[PDB]
């Protein structure tokens, strides 16, 4: 209600500061970092890359990130705790399920998944005592039967705990509409929900409609714009053809409609990435050498020079995340 | 060489004794036991249950089991080590991949997969220093492109280390002939390979032809039967409705054909099972309350009753697994 759980323990809302609400230390798979750390060089190398990355973002003004890696994205909260401490950057951990659940998850009922998400929020992740502060869910297309189960379990776990829900969808399919329908059917307030990867599209009427319903809008893939990589047979499905400035102007466009309170902005960056083709990290790092500093270093100045006042930018990057992450059951 | 890796370190083959070559402590998914131990009651409850079960198998004569759980079956080698030591039963751990690889595995090349299998055999599993003594692979009747990468990497790891390969098949679909072809294209000797779940079929022509090529034949799900449970679709789908005696008669059948040296026998049992419907473990434990002791307590006397000589049964339960597990270049 006033405290947010991080991988170093609870913090007050005022301690969160400039918060990146959709990031990853490492995009992987359950068990993978511990079974095959040499895939990333070593555990130590990955840790060190992350601490440098977070220290870079911290010098650009960032104070907290939300690592939205779930169980099936190979979240290792011990790694998150280690990196957080060494970089002095708060990290909020996530529960939920992304798009690669193993059989032991895919065969579970909504009631069972609800208990799993609740365990991670109320008791702790694994045997670490670290509690999740957000629920991450993902869907494709019009929402598969299992994904619907995940979304309902997420809503139930949110309703019991006050922690918010953040989603990945296919914005080019206006996938947020179907997510919103399911959440509302469960009695979840839209102000507990961020509809994300929303900058994957240029359909502003869609985004405005969601914000008008009280949904947070996650404009979280701004540096995923590539430009120059059409020779690559995997850098158009994970990156982009439009510029990052195009994506960033969506931020301005929602502000102007009166919805600055509904906007969350992030990089959707990571320091290791095993759930994709080999060497993808060298590709991504060359396209965005700023990493998690891209928002404070490129996007914030770009908006400032398009006329957005300081107080609005602080509203989006400090106030909005604090309101979102503070556990609440009140609408 | 004459020693094999177990979760308590290297043993001599003479120490393996009566060996069950296809078992599990817990059938799960990577990361799952550690993230959600309450699914099994608790980690402690699961360990206890396994130790009670292994101790009963030991009482019945079992000395070694091969836990063919892979990374993606949720193998927790620390759990295996804990229950091995407490039951005082040797457990051989596996590398390889089963039928649920996560993206971080299924996007890998055959060279990469070879490196991973070799790490688990030559360096150790995770950070435990425990090394795998067998490579487990699984395919779906018609082998997928990714499963074919997995079989080629398994062959390559086997050729580099001498450790054997054991497979999960759709035996009703003759899965072993496609596997065998890939393995031989890589130069793998059939004597390094067990074509498992082969008791899932009564096609003796298929079994005997692989046995004639020098493959080991895994008749390794003998107690799996949903007879009596036809009103349970999930248990019927999993266990089949062939009787355990039907499965067991294939052991006699292959002996009768002259292939006693190629038979490996097991229960394919487990003490927790999250990668199927909820409470499946209670259903399995009512079908087979003997658990992993089913082979020595029920199958062996059944075979002795049908006239199989004791020396032949000892050769199948002791000598054949020893020959199979012993690393052989
Ligand atoms: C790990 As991702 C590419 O869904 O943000
Ligand atoms: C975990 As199984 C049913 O493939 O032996
Ligand atoms: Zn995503
Ligand atoms: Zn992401
Ligand atoms: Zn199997
Ligand atoms: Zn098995």
């Amino acid at each position: 209600g006033d405290r947010i759980n991080t991988v170093r323990g609870p913090i007050t809302i005022s301690e969160a500061g400039f918060t990146l609400t959709h990031e990853h230390i490492c995009g992987s798979s359950a068990g993978f970092l511990r079974a095959w750390p040499e895939f990333f060089g070593s555990r130590k190398a990955l840790a060190e890359k992350a601490v440098r990355g977070l220290r870079r973002a911290r010098a650009a003004g960032v104070r907290t990130i939300v690592d939205v890696s779930t169980f099936d994205l190979g979240r290792d909260v011990s790694l998150l705790a280690e990196v957080s401490r060494a970089a002095d950057v708060h990290i909020v951990a996530a529960t939920g399920l992304w798009l690669d659940p193993p059989l032991s998850m895919r065969l579970r009922s909504v009631e069972e998944l609800t208990q799993f998400f609740l365990r991670e929020i109320q008791y702790g992740i694994e045997d670490t005592g670290i509690r999740a502060g957000i629920i991450k869910v993902a869907t494709t297309g019009k929402v598969t039967p299992f994904q619907e189960l995940v979304l309902r379990a997420a809503a139930r776990a949110s309703l019991a705990t006050g922690v918010p829900v953040t989603t990945h969808t296919a914005a080019s399919q206006r996938g947020g509409e179907q997510q919103a329908a399911i959440f509302e059917s469960e009695g979840l307030s839209p102000s507990r929900v961020c509809i994300g990867h929303s900058d994957d599209t240029d359909d502003l009427s869609y985004l405005t409609a969601l914000a008008a319903r009280g949904y947070l809008i996650g404009l979280d893939r701004i540096p995923h714009s590539a430009i120059g990589l059409e020779d690559n047979a995997s850098a158009s499905a994970l990156l982009g053809i439009r510029s990052w400035q195009t994506r960033a102007l969506l931020i301005k466009a929602l502000i102007d409609q009166g919805y600055m309170k509904q906007i969350l902005v992030s990089n959707d960056w990571l320091f290791g990435f095993s759930s994709y083709v080999t060497n993808i990290m060298d590709v991504m790092d060359s396209v965005n050498p700023d990493g998690m500093a891209f928002i404070p270093l490129r996007v914030i100045p770009f908006l400032r020079e398009k006329g957005i006042p300081q107080e609005t930018l602080a509203g989006i990057t400090v106030t909005n995340p604090a309101r979102f992450l503070s556990p609440t059951l009140r609408a």
